[PDB]
């Protein structure tokens, strides 16, 4: 992944997001409710110091973990989590990836609705990664917990 | 779904494919191997009547279904199928929907390749339709049963 946000400010990440579509590497990364990259996010946290505190559900519990700040703005450590592009109040692109290489990324988005926009960018950043399986919410899923 | 190929001759499908792509409306028609719209197209088989003879792989079984002829010729039924777009040499897509609405298309192609005109055709084609899930094989997947 070579798409970063340019000048992020972390601090205005902060609040409520909706994992509206994901996409990952190997289908297995997300195909059930249990596999491994399939978080939806809650709220977004961002420390003082300038580390990221992550609430987000997984398969029904809810699960806190820090993302520690790096010489780069939009890149943190927990497995990197990279800040693709954001606007702040509307959607963010992120990507997740280890070190053999397993990847997962994200649409969030600030409300419970289809972003059009949101979602052509995110299909644009995923032109360039090789993704094998890709999934999508409806408003109705948004709203419930591990978006059953 | 309202692409439908013009002037289809059925015969000229015969023979092998390859499921490189799979969408399908609800995450729960592809997720598992189990799903039920998780079907692998091994051979297609024209009968002399212009029905259309399918084998397929389903989680791993070999299954034969007909699907019978309408008078539309790029319309067949079994839950209808679909055929989009071929260029009977490299690929093919079509789609299946029941009447609730339940609705699964893939990317067919002749060999175990990743064909990037086919995707994007396929990409296009899905632009038009309320897909939630994606999935993609890569060659060594293609040549095992049922994608393993
Ligand atoms: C721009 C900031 C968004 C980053 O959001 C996340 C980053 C990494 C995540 O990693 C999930 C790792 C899974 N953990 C261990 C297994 O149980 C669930 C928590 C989740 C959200
Ligand atoms: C252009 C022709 C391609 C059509 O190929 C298929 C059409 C319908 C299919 O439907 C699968 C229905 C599932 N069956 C019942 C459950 O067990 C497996 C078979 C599969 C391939
Ligand atoms: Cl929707
Ligand atoms: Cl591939």
């Amino acid at each position: 992944v070579t798409q970063t946000m340019k000048g992020l400010d972390i601090q205005k990440v902060a609040g409520t997001w909706y994992s509206l579509a994901m996409a990952a590497s190997d289908i297995s990364l997300l195909d059930a409710q249990s596999a491994p990259y399939r978080v939806y996010v809650e709220e977004l946290k961002p420390t003082p110091e300038g580390d990221l505190e992550i609430l987000l559900q997984k398969w029904c519990a809810q699960k806190k973990i820090i993302a520690e700040k790096t010489k780069i703005p939009a890149v943190f450590k927990i497995n990197k989590v990279l800040v693709l592009d954001t606007d702040y109040k509307k959607y963010l692109l992120f990507c997740m990836e280890n070190s053999a290489q397993s990847l997962a990324c994200q649409c969030l988005v600030r409300t419970p609705e289809v972003d059009d926009e949101a979602l052509e960018k995110f299909d644009k950043a995923l032109k360039a990664l090789p993704m094998h399986i890709r999934l999508s919410f409806n408003p109705t899923q948004l709203e419930e917990q591990c978006h059953i």
